[PDB]
């Protein structure tokens, strides 16, 4: 599954769930046809990697956090672990997601 | 001074007191430091160029209009004269707004 961020203390709770799990955010608008496409294989991915954690924020919903991360270019996907930054990548290039997801996993 | 669009009506409202001068419009958002950072830029484009005309539409205020232009990045800046869209351009770079500026008006 992919789970939608509720707000920056629920980000936080989530990071720490993760416990030493790669975490994957993808920050999207529902106005984002390029987040549209995409969704449906980060959900499909999440499926099947039990031990990598995905998650969603909304960036009108949680405009606070977007602005914490320095968003910019949609859908951005930001990589994390322990609770720190490990990359970005910016745009819908899903060959480019499956790169860094093996190589920060 | 920049013109915040403040809604579907409002933007053929604008693009029409526009007459037949270029229209460049700023698609942003609040928690978007690079368009923090042009804002002001875009300002003092504003006052300084009688022959354009600089408008900016906050995409979490009008997400009907930023996904009617298919807005992914920000900013994203979009050249339209009489009605028309002439070009676009992606991130905060100034230099190729001006380019795309003097080309265009």
């Amino acid at each position: 599954m992919v789970y939608q961020v509720k707000d920056q203390e629920d980000f936080t709770k989530q990071l720490n769930e993760a416990g030493n799990k790669l975490v994957v955010i993808d920050f999207y608008a529902t106005w984002c046809g390029p987040c549209k496409m995409i969704a449906p294989k980060l959900e499909e991915l999440s499926q099947s990697m039990s031990d990598v954690v995905f998650l969603k924020v909304d960036v009108d919903e949680c405009e606070d956090i977007a602005q914490d991360n320095q968003i910019a270019c949609m859908p951005t996907f930001l990589f994390m672990k322990n609770g720190q930054k490990l990359d970005s990548l910016s745009g819908a290039n899903y060959d480019k997601l499956l790169e860094l997801v093996e190589k920060n996993k």
